[PDB]
């Protein structure tokens, strides 16, 4: 009979309910380490037998004898040496290497104050980290650059799979790093209203069609203290992505992407001189090419590497030869409608209407690559023999689930974390020879046990093309009566790189979904064309017209709801954030007779205010696609607003500048339409922490008053 | 049966209704000039006989012979020479002097492009004007100052009656001007969201308790082209106000006010050297002193001048001696609780529980000063003989009305513009010997003739002190039934320098008052203690605690409404702008059991964000009044919000920085209270033009949905 509140359903809530977990669970060679608050256990994967390693009292005793501090829990320890009985942890910025068979502090190192993006190399003992805009290795500064130059940090606004800007050589003798010059990029003025006098907080923001930032790759030698830069030419309008090292540390590889994002090149550079050594492979597509993963060399054969490509329509593994730049190249057409320039023998290791979501690593003894594969609501772990191409089992044996994995040092065992509709969290140890569970580490209990909960249903309907199958999730209140009429709220995202309907826990339902469904509102979400884990054809159907085919598919979802007799067709609302915010506004403006109430958070209004990297991939430039930009500029449709639309924007949003929403307000004032607005001061793109509860109460209140 | 629309009732509306007027009505000596679109007439004041002077066709004929352009109407013509049959007008920035007896162009002058604040001196033919931050006289630049220096323009944020920064000598041979250095004042970042990339639009804004701007007075001679600056010492934390010239042009007078605004000094300076020549008079008050008018010399005796002071509790005329600085000074206590340092014989020309609102000028033959006097809803024109102090008639003969006047060159006749509850606009010529109407120039007809209109009632109730009488205005729908219950909307301002309930047209009702009253809402407004035209005691009751006594008085108004059987006590809303926005928020937070719904526009939230000049006058400094600032900081009461509060703020508001409202939103998020917000981009303190209709539709909609 008791229903959960927003305090129990929204992250940031005082009593937020979540399924039990095993934090810090990792590998020490081929032994599984299960940390706790007071003990660290070792688990033999073959048997599942738990052996105690060390207690926090024991470690703290030795830390106090060294005046090194105190641990509160053992969840943050790491085991980066397969052969040394050593542990690594941090206590107030200080790195401690601890021997757990002798109970001794091996070493301590404290980087300079204000250290971020710390990247430790176990093989050499070197640590790279950043202080403001400059890069540091151990006690020395690698760079001394002015404002506008950023070193050793992420570049190209985290696109093409870039998440860091430091790349240690396999043995830790050289460090590759990014050097970004943003000096020529426009600054957007955010205003801090908590200062004595409201101050400007400028952020570099490159908008579609304007001047971009320039990236350079440096190579630093900690033994000499000298750095070189790769001689790639004028870096203007070029992306330098997916940095990878040769196993011998003599050359560096990267994937270069042009500004039009339709041509990618796998390049080699000399690590000692920075001189180019050739192009091994080239990939082209009339729409776009999007490299997201570096090349991985075979641990048993450095003359071969695995490249990840969607050229046939799905992300798959391809085995290439290292000597490809010095062989005869031929041009080929690819199944995705693109083309590629390839030399040498290339072997497609994985094939089918599914994609590889992660390379987990290798089993060197059995010569296999272990990986995770996905499609729609299905996921699973797999192995493929690199020599013959024999796959462990067909993708068709996959169930609806969400799998995550961590491979042991020998590739013999796997930590398998998964969730299904009714199973919140299951953690098993899995044998990679036959993919059989060897031991259950956790089977989390339902955190909503003893609460009244809504029902969840998933299914498929056809897209606006009449052929593509779209997955939807439908939620109803617990006391649902099919004789009564109910209001509906469509939760929408619908942009690329995301999927709302999963095969995981509650089919991806969010806390607010649960909250509104229990308040008497039917909740609906459909994953339209453009969304992820369905291949490139499903995704690029939206090219140069973002939001259009997405809206058409969302309307097919509504036509399905209207066919249900318990749906009140005159009470359809819509809510989304970011791309979802654009979709909420666009649906209100393009289908004003369908959607009655809408709540749009941090939306994109005009793609001309959006970043170059993401924007120009799907929309090209305002100069190259003037029709696309006009059609998808929601300021042009401001006069179509009939219903209740609330726009929420955060004052320190540097993903969607606040200009989007205020320029939309001005357009409605001029057109004499009446949207509502709300600004969350001191919040970035999303409202985080306790204020996220305030946000969901405000959203709930808007739908209760107007739907 | 037809009701007016917001398009007919709101300025900026497409069909805005207003009472007929006579634009450009002025004096050519003692002849009254009535311009029109096609003709200029002359009116003999004794008789009221209209004589044609000239036609637009005649003037345009002569302008075309001189290639000087074309006039579209004769409303912008001026007659600054009493003895020359000449006119002044401007065609596309070009000044033209025209003789209307001979039909000849006398001269043309075109100032540099981008000219503003043009100040023409008919006696010398010189014109001063500004281009950006610099001052110009005729063809030459007086100043060449960098960013942060402003010359020849208004200073001290238009306080102490400063409305310009150029002051010509009586014969036009010297120009006194302001030079303001703002370089040391903090810049507030406003953001222009119409730019390609949202840009910063900085404004200098000095906040209470912080570093102020510095003002200097320059004296420029157009014949020599040289300037001198008054040697007043370090200008830090001093106000230089009410600049006035000696009749012989040999010295300049000003009133200096300290930063604590409790000590004023009448000062003389040599016009040739800029050297100080003494202090003639000093005025002190424990609360504040506020000089707002320069001294005026008697046209028949330059050894005497009239000073305007509230030292006895009401603004009155005092006759002083020019030789006062060189006489024996004594300190005296004043009836307002202040003190003054005075030398020589001083004569109080006007006395009573009423104030002088304007010195219209003089009748030199009869030795009288003509002036307008006000108190509450009462107004009138008066003469006092400067020699014997005999007043034309007692203030008690005044009726409820709003009078405005323009005196002829000899002070024999007056243009009297007035309004009463039911008379929208009456314009008469009045004989200043007996103040009898000599001719009716206009008796405007009601612009709402043929419309359904609400009823208007005025009365008085006692203030929260139990002794002071407060004027209120009550409006009811036309079909009002005293058997039914009605919702009420309190319109509030309540700050100093303003009065809402007048003796003029509709007792000061505004368009939106009319609109809501006709929609079935009772409208109520009360002029609380702190408001103007009631003397200093009524006003400074709020000193150091702005909003507190004002709220108490607004609540006495509500206790009156609750005593009316046709008022629904459970449906009371409130609306105000600026000080009224503060009042709306404060009333919602301090009396949450009284006001159900509120709409606050461009409010003051924290007095620490408000300007030095106005703020420190009534609140002192945050360091001098920490309790006052804490109590009146509405962020401190954020947790008290129970009802529906909408805060509207304009993104380019440089009166109330947008920081006020955004810092209030943050405080409510933190306190878990739910106010609503709206931002009008590209609007200053008030929404002007067609968007003002959008603003009033949004305000109407908020009250219809929630009250
Ligand atoms: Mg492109
Ligand atoms: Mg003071």
């Amino acid at each position: 009979t008791k229903k959960p509140t927003l305090e129990e359903l929204i992250p940031g809530g005082e009593s937020y309910l979540y399924a039990e977990n095993l934090y810090g669970l990792q590998w020490w060679g081929d032994e599984c380490i299960k940390p706790g608050v007071d003990t660290l256990y070792s688990i033999q994967p073959k048997t599942g037998k738990e052996t105690m390693v060390i207690t926090r009292e024991q470690i703290n005793k030795v830390l106090e004898e060294n005046k090194a501090g105190k641990l509160s829990h053992l969840y943050s320890v790491r085991f980066p040496w397969t052969d040394k009985a050593q542990m690594l942890f941090t206590i107030a910025g200080k790195f401690i290497v601890y021997n757990f068979k002798n109970n001794q502090v091996v070493s301590t190192f404290k980087p300079k104050d204000g250290a971020n993006n710390e990247d430790y190399c176990a093989a050499s003992g070197n640590v790279a980290y950043t202080i403001d805009n400059n890069l540091y290795v151990n006690e020395k500064a690698v760079t001394n650059e002015p404002e506008g130059i950023v070193c050793g940090q992420t570049v190209h606004r985290n696109e093409f799979g870039i998440n860091k800007g430091t790349f240690w050589s396999p043995k830790g003798n050289l460090l590759a790093f990014y050097r970004m010059d943003e000096s020529m990029v426009t600054q957007y003025p955010l205003v801090d209203i908590t200062a004595r006098v409201g101050e400007v907080n400028n952020v570099r923001y490159p908008m579609a069609g304007m001047t971009s930032h320039q990236v350079k790759v440096g190579i630093y030698n900690p033994a000499t203290g000298k750095s070189i830069y790769l001689n790639a030419g004028d870096p203007t309008d070029r992306y330098f992505t997916n940095i990878s090292w040769a196993p011998d540390e003599k050359s560096l590889y990267l994937i270069e992407v042009n500004r039009d994002q339709n041509h990618a090149k796998l390049c080699q550079y000399n690590a000692e001189t920075g001189e180019p050594m050739g192009v091994l492979y080239e990939e082209m597509h009339p729409k776009y090419v999007e490299p997201q993963n570096p090349i991985v060399f075979l641990p048993w054969d450095p003359t071969k590497f695995i490249y990840q490509s969607q050229r046939d329509g799905y992300n798959h593994l391809y085995l290439f030869e290292t000597n490809a730049a010095n062989m005869k190249g031929e041009t080929y057409n690819s199944a995705n409608g693109g083309s590629y320039f390839q030399a040498g023998k290339v072997k497609q290791l994985t094939k089918g209407n599914w994609l590889v979501s992660e390379i987990l690593g290798f089993n060197t003894k059995r010569k296999e690559v272990i990986f995770t594969a996905v499609e729609g609501l299905r996921s699973g772990h797999f192995a493929v023999n690199v020599s013959n191409g024999k796959i462990s089992q067909p993708f068709e044996n996959c169930k609806e689930s969400e799998h995550s994995g961590t491979l042991s040092a020998s590739g013999t065992y796997l930590i398998d974390r998964y969730s299904t509709k009714d199973q919140p969290r299951v953690i098993n140890l899995v044998d990679t020879k036959n993919f059989k569970e060897t031991a259950n580490l956790l089977t989390a209990e339902n955190p909503y046990d003893g609460y009244q909960m809504p029902s969840i249903e998933t299914g498929t309907i056809k897209a606006a093309d009449g052929t593509t199958d779209l997955h939807y999730r439908l939620m109803k209140p617990a006391n649902f009566d099919p004789a009564k009429k109910y209001p509906v709220i469509v939760y929408v995202y619908g942009g690329p790189h995301a999927q709302c309907v999963t095969g995981g826990w509650q089919n991806g339902a969010r806390g607010w979904d649960t909250y509104m469904a229990s308040k008497g509102y039917i909740m609906f979400t459909i994953d339209n064309r453009g969304s992820s884990n369905r291949g490139l054809t499903f995704e690029n159907a939206t090219f140069r017209r973002l939001g259009i085919e997405e809206g058409k598919d969302q309307v097919k979802g509504v036509e399905f709801l209207k066919s249900l007799p318990y749906v009140d067709s005159e009470r359809i609302g819509v809510h989304g954030w970011s791309f979802g915010g654009h979709m909420t506004t666009a649906l209100m403006l393009r289908y004003p007779e369908i959607f009655k109430v809408g709540v749009a958070g941090g939306p994109v209004i005009d793609w001309g205010y959006y970043e170059i990297m993401y924007g120009e991939r799907y929309m090209d430039t305002p100069e190259s696609n003037p029709e696309g930009y006009k059609e998808c500029n929601l300021k042009n449709l401001a006069d179509q607003l009939k219903g209740h639309l609330l726009i929420i924007h955060d004052d320190h949003d540097d993903t969607c500048v606040p200009q989007h929403t205020l320029s939309f307000m001005k357009a409605c004032v001029d057109a004499r339409t009446y949207p509502d607005l709300f600004i969350y001061p001191c919040h970035k793109h999303n409202v985080a922490g306790r204020d996220r509860v305030h946000l969901h109460e405000k959203i709930t209140r808007y739908f209760e008053q107007n739907l």
